[PDB]
């Protein structure tokens, strides 16, 4: 199979390694009996949807929960926690980052569920933001994994180097729970062919801008 692979990152040293450099760092430490049993696999160019529709990679909807407002995130894309050039294994390794989750080069996101999405404990709770990401590549966890994917409900497709502001297309801002605004971000690159962006009539829509006075809304650190 063809994938776009890390083609999407934002990380400058990650989006120019060969595909075979990036599976390395991702795989190699991996135990013994996970290598037996599983192999790496990115998104292909062409994949099955959860609809069982068959869509080009950057047409299937993905979104991120993000504490961050569309002032930082517009901006910059998704940068991922270790974005240093010479990492700690434990920061590369795709399996410890899907069963800890811990400091790490992924950014993650999880897929539409079209027939819905995975949520995390506390989206209900304070200020988030629910990003709408339709990006190239980026590695597909529970294809990866099968049977030994710790946590295969969050259906995960994560993006070593992070993800480009310009394949973020919207942002659902959520205060306790409760949809105030959906942003769009004027710099996405857009595909065609995508559905317009979910929305109540209620709910304004808000063209993003650098600063906007709106766009900075986020918890107390």
């Amino acid at each position: 199979y063809m994938t776009n692979g890390i083609q999407a990152a934002v990380v400058e040293w990650i989006r120019a390694l060969d595909l075979e450099i990036i599976s390395l760092l991702l795989s190699r430490a991996w135990p013994m009996a996970l290598l037996a049993t599983s192999e790496l696999r990115w998104r292909p160019t062409v994949l099955t949807d959860t609809d069982n529709v068959v869509r080009l990679d950057r047409r299937q909807r993905l979104v991120r929960w993000d504490r961050r407002p569309p002032n930082e995130i517009f901006l910059d894309g998704f940068v991922p926690i270790v974005t240093r050039e010479n990492p700690d294994w434990e920061e590369t390794d795709l399996y410890g980052f899907a069963k800890n989750n811990h400091p790490s080069i992924f950014v993650s996101t999880t897929k539409t569920q079209r027939n819905y999405v995975w949520t995390p404990r506390n989206a209900n709770r304070g200020i988030v933001y629910q990003y709408e990401i339709y990006a190239p590549g980026g590695v597909d966890v529970n294809d990866s994994f099968s049977d030994a994917s710790p946590w295969p409900n969050q259906m995960q497709v994560a993006f070593p180097g992070g993800i480009q502001n310009i394949y973020i297309r919207s942002a659902r801002e959520l205060h306790n729970g409760r949809i105030q605004r959906i942003w769009i971000n004027p710099n996405f690159l857009d595909p065609g062919d995508l559905e317009p962006i979910v929305s109540s009539s209620r709910t304004p829509q808000v063209i993003w801008r650098m600063n906007h006075p709106d766009g900075g809304h986020r918890d107390q650190r």
